[PDB]
């Protein structure tokens, strides 16, 4: 260089004490726990879906004790509509994954 200074510190005082700390802190994580929000949040969706179908199915057994009312045709509609207690099980069971999981989504 071609130059020069003059800096320079005063004395210290007398506060003595704590005067160094740890607080060092960093965060980063994975998506995974909202890519399995888009799994489950579909899997809702399409397990409703199967639940529409599933109505849509009894439906459709119902539109079979019309055609020809054999017991069997009615027993074959508390089957679909098991289908329905299945479907329904599921997403009240899937919706509450759900309020857990998006409860999640969160963090």
């Amino acid at each position: 260089m071609h130059h020069h200074h003059h800096h320079g510190k005063p004395i210290p005082n007398p506060l003595l004490g704590l005067d160094s700390t740890e607080n060092l802190y960093f965060q980063g994580i994975d998506p995974f726990t909202m890519s399995t929000l888009q799994e489950l949040q579909e899997n809702i969706t399409a397990h409703e879906q199967q639940l529409v179908t599933a109505r849509q199915k009894l439906k459709d057994a119902e539109k079979a004790v019309e055609v020809d009312p054999d017991d069997v045709n009615k027993s074959t509609l508390q089957n679909r509509r098991a289908a329905v207690s299945t479907l329904e099980t599921k997403l009240g069971e899937l919706k509450r994954q759900l309020a857990d999981l998006v409860a999640a989504q969160k963090l």
